[PDB]
């Protein structure tokens, strides 16, 4: 459950969250594999409430109504063509699933749902799973409201309604198969693996007896006895009585400290500096390596309701934000997920965005498409950071150093630092208040390079800043503190 299942040199997957599937098919046809994109985590693909008060949120996604894959993203046939063209590409998918609960309980009853589908959840009826009152945990639930209320008890946290989203009983081998047979479905039309969402409001246990039952990966694509990547999100940033590590069993966690901790560094909050990151990792409390799944902002956080409140760095924050994805992409800790996201016209009052529902960009309900601009941005509102260069780039890197060891650390004792990756990748960070001009060993050979943060290497050109590595090694940077970008990588492909 630990590995990607990734094309051999493909580090990375991104979140094209709110997309349809039909632009996500092109998207891995015309940009995800030809610039070495590992694979996209989907938005839940499983019927889900129609909720029109408020209209449309992204959050409705987040309550099933059935396993039917019929969503405002598209339909099963569309769905299908999506994992297959992606799949034929190289690129993976990895879908959101959606296990813990049904949707909430006040709910009105009827067919306001992306299918058209029945339920009723004041009576517990899913007629098209079929769930019943028999499937959720009203018994087992020992709270006055029937709701989590006390995160202090971790009995509650898994056996309550998560903010009164009907609670399955996820204990019950027949709840337990009817999740496996919808997870097989997808797993059997191309899948490679799943984030489990709401993890922590699950036993592990439980988690483990619906793995369990999961087919291997369809054999067309994957080796024989692949396994599903397994990512559970689990918000753990310490201090509660679940702790992230009774998860790994099952598979790899979310590192939601991982995007507090250098949000507050990036922003140079809490006396943070980027000298500090020399440590980064482990070392700074996080879980290990290899059962993280890292990334600066998600689709919750980066609306500032999440954890890491008003810390993470997000698409709004760009210039900022590039350069803790830059960093995030070239230090060798976790598997990296980078975030692409809509905009949505944010109000604050009191710090609050009372916007923070609005869903994806459409057009009475219906979602926009994403449109490609002449310079490879998107249009209709998506932000597409993953076609950023300073971002698109720093995939490549990560996918171009894979495998060698974080080396030649320099820092000033402030926020100018610098490190490599084996002899395959250099990357130099100014985030002080005054310029940094300064000779280091960067470990690679010599000759010309690109700079992929400025520009591109195009046949034998630079579009962008070129550094020039010498005999031994040792190559001068310049990055004023003002710099739009204020940081340089070069690697190994960059090279002229
Ligand atoms: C910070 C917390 O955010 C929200 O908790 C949620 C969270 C959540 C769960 C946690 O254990 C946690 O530590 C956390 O910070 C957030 O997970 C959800 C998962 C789902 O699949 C569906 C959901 O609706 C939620 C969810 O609602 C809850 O807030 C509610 O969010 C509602 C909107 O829905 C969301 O904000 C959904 C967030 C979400 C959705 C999917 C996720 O994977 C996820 O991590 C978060 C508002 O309409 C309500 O007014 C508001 O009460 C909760 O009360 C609040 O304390
Ligand atoms: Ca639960
Ligand atoms: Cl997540």
């Amino acid at each position: 459950q630990y590995s990607p299942n990734t094309q051999q040199g493909r580090t990375s997957i991104v979140h094209l969250f709110e997309w349809r599937w039909v632009d996500i098919a092109l998207e891995c046809e015309r940009y995800l594999a030809p610039k070495g994109f590992g694979g996209v985590q989907v938005s839940p693909p499983n019927e889900n409430v129609a909720i029109y008060n408020p209209f449309r949120p992204w959050w409705e996604r987040y309550q099933p109504v059935s396993y039917k894959l019929c969503t405002r993203s598209g339909n099963e046939d569309e769905f299908r063509n999506m994992v297959t063209r992606c799949n034929n590409v190289g690129v993976r998918i990895y879908v959101d699933a959606v296990i813990n609960h049904m949707c909430g309980n006040a709910v009105s009853a009827g067919t306001s749902s992306t299918c058209g589908s029945y339920f009723n959840p004041g009576s517990r009826d899913f007629p098209a799973v079929p769930y019943s009152g028999w499937d959720f945990n009203d018994g087992k639930c020992k709270t006055g409201s029937g709701d989590i209320e006390n995160y202090n008890d971790a009995t509650q946290v898994r056996d309550c309604r998560l903010t009164g989203l009907l609670d399955l009983a996820l204990e019950k081998d027949y709840v337990r198969s009817k999740i496996a047979e919808y997870m097989n479905h997808l797993i059997d039309i191309g899948v490679a693996g799943f984030r489990l969402d709401a993890s922590k409001h699950m036993w592990p246990g439980d988690i483990k007896a619906i793995l369990d039952k999961l087919h291997n990966l369809n054999s067309n694509w994957f080796p024989a006895g692949s396994k599903p990547f397994i990512y559970q999100e689990v918000i753990d940033l310490g201090g509660e009585p679940i702790k992230s590590s009774d998860y790994f069993g099952n598979g790899r966690v979310t590192e939601f400290k991982y995007g507090a901790k250098l949000g507050t560094v990036i922003r140079k909050w809490n006396g943070e500096k980027m000298s500090y990151l020399k440590n980064w990792g482990e070392g700074w409390g996080f879980v290990p390596s290899d059962r993280a799944l890292v990334f600066v902002d998600n689709h919750d956080n980066q609306r500032g309701h999440g954890a890491g409140g008003a810390s993470i760095l997000t698409f709004w924050d760009a210039r900022l934000y590039k350069m803790a994805v830059g960093f995030m992409l070239a230090h060798p800790y976790g598997f990296t997920r980078v975030m692409s996201s809509y905009r949505w016209p944010r109000q604050f009052q009191n710090g609050n965005d009372v916007n923070d529902w609005v869903g994806p960009p459409n057009n009475n309900g219906v979602i926009k498409e994403v449109t490609i601009n002449p310079d490879t941005t998107c249009g209709n509102d998506w932000v597409c950071e993953h076609r950023w260069r300073q971002i698109r780039n720093m995939v490549i890197f990560r996918n171009v150093v894979d495998g060698q060891p974080f080396t030649n650390w320099y820092d000033n004792g402030s926020n100018q630092v610098a490190f490599g990756r084996g002899n395959r990748g250099f990357i130099v960070f100014n985030n002080d208040d005054w310029s940094f001009s300064l000779t280091l060993q960067t470990g690679l050979p010599a000759g010309t390079y690109c700079d992929v943060i400025s520009g591109d290497k195009i046949n034998g050109n630079c579009t962008g800043i070129k550094i020039y590595v010498s005999d031994d090694g040792k190559a001068h940077f310049s990055i004023s503190n003002s710099a739009e970008d204020p940081f340089i990588a070069i690697h190994a492909e960059s090279k002229l």
